[PDB]
């Protein structure tokens, strides 16, 4: 297992990164510092997480301390829905750069295919709780992303939560200048994504798997939900390999040629989650884990299900 994967922009991306959604701002600086100390070279960020300043403090300290060189880091962020208007994209990117204390991002993603009305609120609502859409075509948002590459603000651009038809729409964009480098999507044994993954990979788009542990700290968890970390079938595979269940859940996407971004603010878990380059799952293990698919999603919002670009009506 090599540590990086080659992107279609010619750059190499570390296959293991640290997630930061829900990482408390008064814990995430230490989390990122520890992560870098124990080997992480890829951090997954977003403006909507409201903690980029604090992530940036950690990155900057480790750069200043000469623990790692900037060229060795791979920092990812995402354009939030309320900034899909072409005239807002640069400012959104620059705010993220300022907070992260960087002069470029390695990868900048359209966070969701759904554009929302611009304003202070991240989810602008009408009086019934439907999100208020923007009419900016995603192809136009893509053109604005391409400009960021041409201005030196980002080395690569990509997409997140795009379904197969939406990926195809970008790939078929009239006058397309840069293909997406990455599609970042939810992926784990309960949402295995075979069709979408094969399609993206076939087009040279690298897939990043989010919520690989099933996001046990997600705000809307319910007792009746399935639980990857507690599934005795997965625990059994872990026990056989003398690894933790989390380690199996992280190794799984790695062996599908995916990038994976487990989140933790717990130092011992941050280290545990990185110790996944010293064992292999068999083909039988892989097929067994794939068999647990049930199309179960951590991330899908009722408020967006009527948006014309809602991604999860389509089979994939
Ligand atoms: N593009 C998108 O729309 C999108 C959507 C969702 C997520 N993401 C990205 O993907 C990242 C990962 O997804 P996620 O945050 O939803 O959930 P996740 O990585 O699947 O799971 C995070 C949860 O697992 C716990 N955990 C971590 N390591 C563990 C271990 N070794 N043993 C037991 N528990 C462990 C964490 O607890 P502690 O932190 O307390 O240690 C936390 O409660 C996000 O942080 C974000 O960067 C992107
Ligand atoms: O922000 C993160 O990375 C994780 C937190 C989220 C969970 C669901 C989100 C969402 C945003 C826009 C649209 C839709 N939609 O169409 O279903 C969903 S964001």
């Amino acid at each position: 297992m090599a540590s990086r994967i080659l992107l279609n922009n010619g750059a190499k991306m570390p296959i293991l990164g640290l997630g930061t959604w829900k990482s408390p701002p008064g814990q995430v600086t230490e989390a990122v510092k520890v992560a870098i100390d124990v080997g992480y070279r890829h951090i997954d960020c977003a403006h909507v997480y409201q903690n980029e300043n604090e992530v940036g403090v950690a990155i900057q300290e480790k750069l200043r301390e000469q623990v790692v060189k900037r060229e060795e880091l791979f920092i990812v962020s995402k354009l939030w829905c309320t900034y899909h208007e072409k005239g807002l994209v640069k400012g959104a990117c620059q705010k993220t750069l300022s907070d992260l204390k960087l002069d470029y991002l390695d990868l900048y993603l359209i966070h969701w295919p759904t554009g929302f009305k611009p304003g202070k609120e991240f989810f602008p609502l009408d009086e019934s709780g439907n999100v208020v859409p923007s009419d900016t075509n995603i192809l136009d948002t893509w053109a604005a992303m391409e400009e960021l590459v041409d201005e030196g603000l980002v080395k690569a651009i990509g997409i997140s939560n795009f379904n197969h038809l939406q990926v195809e729409m970008i790939l078929n964009k009239p006058g397309l200048k840069y293909k997406p480098a990455v599609n970042q999507i939810e992926c784990h044994p309960y949402l295995t994504q075979e069709k979408l993954i094969q399609y993206c990979q076939s087009k040279g788009i690298v897939v990043t798997a989010y919520s690989p542990l099933g996001s046990p700290d997600r705000p809307w968890a319910k007792p009746e939900d399935p639980s990857l970390l507690e599934d005795p079938r997965i625990k059994a595979i872990a026990a056989k390999h003398n690894k933790t269940t989390a380690q199996v859940l992280i190794r799984f996407p790695m062996q599908r040629n995916l990038v994976v971004i487990p989140k933790s603010v717990t130092p011992e878990r941050i280290a545990e989650n990185f110790k996944v380059f010293d064992f292999e799952l068999s083909s039988q293990d892989m097929t067994t884990l794939l068999s647990y698919n049930r199309n179960w999603r951590v991330c899908a919002l009722l408020s967006c299900t009527s948006h014309k670009d809602y991604p999860f009506h389509e089979e994939f």
